């Protein structure tokens, strides 16, 4: 019924929080943009979150928001799970996103818990209430971004709810035991713990930003069962992608793989050239066949890169 | 001019009040800032996090920061929130703020999705150069820190105002040392801030209950008694995250309608009771309005997500 | 190619100009659409306009506009050609509205020339210029509401874009009859001519207002070959659609067929009770198994009916 | 108060001027505005069709409106463009205007998707009691006459200040001898409607370009000669559509920047050599700017659609 629908985001494992790619105006680059959800289809990414941090929807003029939600069930619908990153620190804001995002035909929300303008648990409750009735939901909790843990008081009440899908889980390992023990589906948001929290935490899966990078190994890591070596082999790359906040790693890496122009929406602006250097050496060790895009890997000058405020 | 803004020592983050459909309730806003102007307040922000600026449209913001420049403007300054953690909304917000006229802008650290220091400073860049700014450092909301090197490097800047200083005594001290001007961003700390620790005065959640005393810790001279009757008032207010306490306080006080934009709910029962209680401690008249406090049920909140 | 997609546009001969239901707060009413669409489907109409003047495009912020777009093609896409009226009498709008729509997958576009504002002859050529290239173009010229004529040599120079699919055009058979022996796509505008502009002046089809009450009806007229009995049937109808200005017609009538609620945005009220008793007479006399939805057609009472103006 | 703005002679429909990226130019607008006040206009149509509102995001206009205000509201009555085809943005448009502190709202019926008699009337009065309103007739840009019946029936209400009539002197007579306050619409018509049909002024395009002229031609009596010489200027002017002749006469002029937002488009080189011979016989003093008028090149034009 409803059943069936959160019961379809409850069974992904690998979903990739997109990152939405620019051209030299600061326009949406919607080609580019569409090669990049075509590979993560092509490598097993099951589900993607779109306009969310990874995809800077905070610097999403609304229309813009809705219309990639829209434009991504339209093309890829069929092929994967579209998740739309509805959330807002404003009730009214995440109200009319979700029901315009579900209307359009996304399967799934992704609902933050109010940043910066933080409420108590009961507002925090209301909050999630509000939206919760409107289709398979995933509650996000991100202390590290939000300043507010969601409490497991406020995840166990929501998950009462059969919209409730489950939680991207960021505080980590132990959090995602608490909930997982109890049958709560948990996808892990932080990328250097998804291993250990799927194979020794009962976690479902990964919501992932490395999977922007290497799709194919993040799959494999997800889903052949437990592998410490490739593991090992992802860190080096994970520790690099999240030196500076997400998404300035992955907007950056992109640029070098050439599958996103090096075109930056302000505040983010591209990681220094020696941290380029970096990511050129971790690209050979690993394989640019891994990575996403065909172009040789190059560093970038830093002249090569747009920075925008005004789009 | 930045200096109008720098010698201010009483700024009331105002508290946006509604009418029962969830707009904005003018005749009562305006009575809120009138009642600030005749008991001392210097500044207004207007829509910041105490005026749930979050939770508005950005013709509300505009239209609010317009509507108090044109009701109030020749008395008292008036500072537009205009910040973001988007650079092109700040932009906007700021241009169109100053295009009508307000006198300074506060502006926060990118919340929520964070930047790099590099991309930090980028963003202050683009709006400083509009006119005089405040810089907002709370850690505590934003989840990043403006370290000091950020601060000094922005208060080469003319238009840097100062800084509404959340972390505490410690990094106030560090910046008015070096003649920075800095505004107490914690209530229950301005006291201390403002005689011991060079601090101009307070950016407040508490004047807009008590206004009349808040200009009187910050310009009479130490007074830790006045200090420690506030403390109580000050503890059940930040409870809860601000505004749920001042919004519940006014309700209770009958200055504002007891109307909440979601994801805002008011204290329980049981601490509006409290609240009676302090006002009966401190006295009535010290709390801005006319009307016996009230208890309120909570049915008489209207808790509004679509407006 | 662009050819393929423009062609798919011209070879629809029924268009409905698809009404908007509201909820009784003056929220859209998804359900009631759905079923209004399905209904169309059902009964042969090929293409839809969305938010177009009958479906009170003016009345919707402009995120609702995107949403019913995008909603209109993940539910129906597959089914009937979608076209979304995204012009304004601002160039910006246009060019926004545009984008999006096709990003979301909308097979067409509805192009209005600048109404009100209205501007020179090289000012609309330069507004067509912006919109034509994004993908198949329907020009609407319909002087009665914009107070402007596009002229012949407007129309002309625009059909040498491939974009441009054809014109709906109100300023009658003549002028159909101009463009359409040039080989241009010409779709009447107008109910009361669309049966004679079909069979005596080249038109391809109509985009219909009527065809939201009978659909079947509409659709015999345009595929069946002449018929002046059918069509003279049809007039009592189409004079009481369009005694007030459209859409009051219909958002009456619909109203009264129980398909739609009673609801009014402003600055829209309904017909008043003496015409809603004529309606009723006019449903006996055609058939009410010829009108959409399957409840009893009813009078209604002036205070049925809910007006809005803040919604 | 509604009795200020009936007293109004000279109103002048305000042209935007734009920077070459298409955002406002204000440093031109305010230039406009106080030559427009230096020269006797009593009011201003904020974003009107002069002033190109339609194409105007909600916030650039509600921002106008604020800034116009807070800038020239004691020099000027500043009358807000509120009025839209949706009776929804025309009641919001106008209370934010209000509260931004405009003297007056100016509403047209509901063009485009015209409506009933009945639909007019319901929208005008959603507006008309949020403070003085010019009602808008302009049947060649609305496709739909405002009745007399319409204009009689708002008129009992005390907030309707007057009329902007367009149709003609005929129905600008039929108001006035019922002591209806009426502008004349039409430029070339004011002269005779101020004179000989009772109209109070004239909301006006041409006073962008001759403010001085145009003030003489309604405060100093009857003067068919300067009618006369004032003719061809405003033949000129509305050989396009308004407000393509103003937005290229001030381009030539050198106080709006040739900067044009789609979908308008400047008058053809032969029609700017025609401007500066016109400016040539009635002389270059008469017009605003000091610069001397130039015919300028068509590649001198920017036409924005992305802004
Ligand atoms: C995704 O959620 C939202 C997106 C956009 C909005 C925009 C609003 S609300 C409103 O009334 N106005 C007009 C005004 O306030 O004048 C707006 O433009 C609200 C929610
Ligand atoms: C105030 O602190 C809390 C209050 C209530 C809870 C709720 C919990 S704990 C748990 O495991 N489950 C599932 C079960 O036991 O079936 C819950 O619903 C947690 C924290
Ligand atoms: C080397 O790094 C940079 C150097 C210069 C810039 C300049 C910018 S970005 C922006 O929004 N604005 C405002 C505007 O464009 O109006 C600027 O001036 C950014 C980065
Ligand atoms: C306070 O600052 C801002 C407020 C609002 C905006 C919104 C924009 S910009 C633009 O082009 N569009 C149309 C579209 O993108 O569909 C918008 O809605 C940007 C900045
Ligand atoms: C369908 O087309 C459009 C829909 C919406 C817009 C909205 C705009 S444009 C802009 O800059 N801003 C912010 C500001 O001006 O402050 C807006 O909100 C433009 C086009
Ligand atoms: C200034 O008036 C006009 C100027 C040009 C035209 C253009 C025309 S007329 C016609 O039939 N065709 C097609 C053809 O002849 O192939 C045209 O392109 C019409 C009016
Ligand atoms: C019998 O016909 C009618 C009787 C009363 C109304 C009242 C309305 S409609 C509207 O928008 N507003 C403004 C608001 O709701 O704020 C009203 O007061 C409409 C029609
Ligand atoms: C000048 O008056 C108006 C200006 C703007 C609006 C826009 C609105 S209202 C609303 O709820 N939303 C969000 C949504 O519907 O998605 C809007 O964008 C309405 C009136
Ligand atoms: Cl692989
Ligand atoms: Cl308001
Ligand atoms: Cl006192
Ligand atoms: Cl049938
Ligand atoms: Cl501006
Ligand atoms: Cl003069």
């Amino acid at each position: 019924k409803n059943r069936t629908n959160t019961d379809d985001i409850r069974s992904l494992r690998v979903i990739t929080a997109i990152k939405t790619p620019y051209l030299p105006d600061g326009r949406f680059d919607l080609q580019a943009y569409d090669d990049l959800v075509n590979t993560q289809i092509e490598n097993g990414a099951e589900g993607v979150i779109v306009g969310g941090t990874t995809g800077e929807g905070q610097l999403m003029s609304w229309d813009e928001h809705i219309m990639l939600i829209g434009h991504t069930v339209n093309c890829f619908g069929g092929r994967i799970k579209v998740i739309g990153n509805t959330g807002s620190n404003s009730t009214r804001e995440a109200i009319h996103a979700t029901e315009q995002g579900f209307a359009m035909g996304m399967h799934g929300a992704l609902h933050i818990n109010p940043y910066y303008g933080k409420t108590s648990i009961e507002g925090m409750n209301a909050h999630f209430q509000t939206v919760l009735h409107m289709g398979p939901t995933i509650i996000y909790n991100v202390p590290g971004r939000t300043c507010q843990d969601i409490p497991p008081q406020v995840i166990f009440k929501l998950s009462q709810n059969p919209n409730m899908a489950g939680v991207k889980e960021c505080v980590g390992n132990n959090r995602v035991e608490e909930y997982t023990e109890k049958g709560i589906v948990v996808w892990s948001g932080n990328d250097d713990q998804c291993h250990d929290s799927r194979w020794d935490h009962g976690a479902t899966g990964v919501i992932s930003v490395t999977s922007n990078l290497v799709p194919g190994l993040m799959r494999k890591l997800m889903f052949e069962g437990r592998n410490s070596a490739l593991n090992a082999k992802l860190l080096p790359l994970m520790d690099w992608l999240f030196q500076e906040p997400n998404p300035i790693g992955v907007n950056t890496a992109l640029a070098q793989l050439g599958v996103a122009r090096p075109v930056f929406r302000l505040p983010y602006v591209p990681l220094p050239l020696s941290k380029r250097i970096e990511f050129v050496k971790l690209v050979k060790e690993i394989g640019r066949e891994h990575f996403v895009g065909d172009r040789d890997v190059q560093v970038l000058d830093d002249d090569d890169f747009i920075l925008i405020g005004r789009y």
